[PDB]
């Protein structure tokens, strides 16, 4: 069948991949004692937008459950799935002469039938027609709460629905669910995502050089991304955080556009992860700017090694993943310890809270064609109200399947450190002498992209990791990507 | 006084540019009979958006009404400014404590203010009760139509606006009449985005090689933009149509990626802009991918450097735009007939229209904040209704300070060639033994950036232009050309 494909060392991506999310979130449906027979999924794709009132175009990017279950690339689209039968049809804009001048071929619906690999293609102004004519028993429609933004996930709409009985509360807990576990052919897309990310960290950490701004490593990620990779998009605004900026978890952003000059003696914490045909990545790699681990930031740094491969050696099916994030805190906890950072009982630190000064965020996430993938709390999964896990975007079970990011650090905050500081609870455990001397170290992430197997995980990212991994890296001479 | 800058060799640009613009402002308003004593304009920053219901963040790039007066990175701002004494107050966000640890530092107003050169910094909740303390006579927020997208401009509104009188029709077309004339120090801005985006076209022209992926140089084009000249954002997306993509006036867009493999024999259409501090900048650039220009694309792309240069040179103040794009309409039938293409009287072709075949979108457009900047069509400025001229962006006479793209284009668009051989008016000039040779062929467009000057223009663009300077470049010669 036919596949998307940018050509040159891209990945093809079969058609079949959504085809296969389909059928599955169909045989969901059907075991759904709520759903009667002759129900249509019916969901909207996103639309053209503009700057403002402008007419300068933004860059259309698909809307990700539509994607998940069409991988339609063109905007003003609807899609709908009969849920007895699982065929698909596909509606796509009905063109103006004009375009052809603008903006390009006029394709045929036999083009984007046979593009997309559905069983039917009809015009947008058609919908209601097509649809009135399958005598539907009712529509299914989206619209849940994505529980990272709060945001309520707008259903479709066209002109004439309200001809249509519609439920719009059946569908989202069932396609986020199917959404939730990666198919074989959903994991390999992610496993190229990582494969282009991670040789693009790698040239970042080659090309850092004291002296230059934050953004050119930006810059150069992204570049590599797009040009080797076909990446036209990022999962996210790239956090690209030298100095004290590494303690800022989403730097980078409009307010903080990474634009502060890397100085000898910086740590970089690089959260960069390119985006290929909506399935993402995300990957942190942290390093000194001159190559060189200090022996303060070798100490942090192999405290947040330790916890990223003790969470990854324990994660299984049926592992909570709140104990792991209790893993992380504990074992930062003891590494800030030995340091003399901190001095006591380490069972008391945790019971104070006191891994959450360091980590104030959730020790990982489910990824997939979001870089905070949805289902992380599905209905009688609950967040927990503590330090630290309440920042936790998903308290679910691992089961096979599942993609979760791995990202325990460790920074040095200063508004948490002085909050610890004024509790007589957390203050006894820190040795303010030696806390002095990291204020402004910034901090220390290394984040990983993993799969849930029977048996344990399989690891995604390939980037250096030990301290002498990332000096060699650093230090090595090969001219693989210059651009100009 | 302060400045925006990214550092390295990235252009210092005063913030007395925005203090500058709010002067301008309002000594015009001053003026305007409608405008009361006691008037404040009150305008609204843009706010951060997310994709689609996601937690995804979106970069934000600032609206262009309001950067033009305030210059304000910042998302969820306010601004106003009392109009009889010039004073300006920008409100920004309160922010949650947390916003420290995810975002970055919790900056002060005082902070902002000094940041801004602004006359004095409040909150965002504050806004009604400060302006309730000034006491204003009226409010004057901004709502109009933008020529270019048909959009209606949204105006500020806050909790409590209700009990202030508010008029929405006096102040757009005064800012917008600002807008349109360029100050020194915003031309001192355009200068830079033109030599950056030039440099990386001629950093592009170096690099293509038959076989590339379109997508490949939008990604070096825009790499250099912004590693080398801090441009974050493009000013719109990258047009790069190679082979018959070259009649894609618009091409590059989701539905047409930029994703067609460069071949042998193939003409070149790169029509890009880096955007700095959201001032734009326009160029396009066209050339042989295989560095040498056969005999049939040095005619047409000479044809079209004809009408650029007679333009160029035509260009002076009291000039009537729509006479330039005629001009140009004129040179390019004449050079079309001077390679057997068309035959016949080139002044009867003209009264046919035959030159929209060709041409089919207008000449050039003002270009400022946004790539297709406002005031094209104010009040009593009508659009031509006739092929060509219709699409023209302004139909305004010439005068200095206003800024313009010159991009006279020849196209070989299958359906407008065959409408015009159906059509008995225009199809005897045609000769199609000889045309259907540039069936395929694609286009040519040549685009500088000008300013009009007292004397005539200032060209901002900086690009090889001649056939000679154009193989030279792409061989790897350096600046081996000399602008008009
Ligand atoms: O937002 C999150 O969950 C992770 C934590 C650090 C940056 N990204
Ligand atoms: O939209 C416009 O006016 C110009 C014409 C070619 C591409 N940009
Ligand atoms: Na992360
Ligand atoms: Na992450
Ligand atoms: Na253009
Ligand atoms: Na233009």
């Amino acid at each position: 069948g036919p596949s998307f494909w940018l050509g040159n060392e891209t990945l093809k991506v079969p058609l079949a991949l959504f085809a296969l999310n389909r059928q599955r979130l169909c045989e969901r449906l059907r075991k759904n004692p709520a759903v009667q027979a002759g129900s249509i999924v019916v969901l909207q794709g996103g639309e053209e937008t503009q700057r403002y009132c402008t007419d300068t175009g933004v860059l259309f990017r698909q809307e990700s459950f539509f994607h998940w279950a069409f991988g339609v690339t063109e905007p003003g689209c609807y899609g709908v799935i009969d849920v007895d039968t699982g065929k698909s049809t596909l509606f796509v804009p009905r063109l103006p002469a004009s375009h052809a001048t603008w903006m390009g071929k006029i394709h045929s619906k036999e083009h984007f039938k046979e593009k997309y690999a559905v069983d039917d293609v009809q015009y947008v102004d058609e919908i209601a027609s097509v649809l009135t004519s399958q005598k539907p028993s009712v529509l299914l429609t989206l619209r849940g709460v994505n529980t990272d933004s709060g945001s309520v996930c707008r259903e479709a709409s066209f002109d004439g629905i309200s001809k249509f009985e519609v439920n719009n509360t059946i569908l989202h807990p069932e396609i986020v669910e199917c959404r939730v576990f990666k198919t074989d052919m959903e994991l390999e897309v992610l496993r190229y995502t990582n494969k282009i990310s991670s040789e693009a960290h790698r040239e970042v950490m080659k090309a850092v050089k004291v002296g230059m701004k934050e953004y050119e490593l930006e810059s150069l990620f992204e570049h590599y991304c797009y040009s080797r990779g076909g990446m036209r998009h990022s999962s996210y605004t790239c956090i690209c955080g030298s100095g004290e900026n590494s303690a800022v978890l989403h730097y980078g952003h409009a307010g903080a556009p990474n634009d502060r000059t890397i100085q000898n003696g910086d740590m970089c914490l690089f959260d960069m992860g390119g985006e290929y045909y909506c399935f993402a990545s995300d990957i942190t790699c942290s390093f000194p700017a001159n190559g060189k681990f200090t022996a303060d930031q070798k100490a942090v740094y192999e405290a947040v090694l330790r916890s990223s491969r003790a969470v990854m050696g324990a994660m299984k099916p049926g592992v909570w993943w709140p104990d792991m994030h209790r893993l992380a805190d504990r074992i930062h906890l003891e590494e800030l310890a030995h340091m003399g950072i901190l001095s006591g009982s380490v069972d008391a630190m945790v019971q104070a809270h006191l891994g959450a000064v360091f980590m104030p965020h959730g020790l990982g996430h489910f990824l997939g064609i979001d870089v905070h993938d949805v289902g992380g709390y599905p209905e009688g999964v609950e967040r927990i109200d503590e330090p630290g896990l309440r920042s936790l975007r998903t308290a679910r079970h691992l089961q096979p399947g599942m993609v979760l990011t791995v990202e325990p650090g460790i920074y040095f905050i200063d508004h948490l450190l002085d909050e610890a500081l004024a509790d007589p609870a957390r203050a006894s455990f820190l040795n303010r002498e030696v806390l002095q001397r990291f204020r402004g170290f910034g901090g220390v992430r290394i984040e990983e992209d993993v799969v849930v197997t029977d048996s344990g995980i399989e690891l995604l990212t390939c980037v250096p990791r030990t301290v002498e991994e990332i000096e060699a890296c650093m230090a090595g001479c090969d001219k693989a990507f210059t651009p100009f």
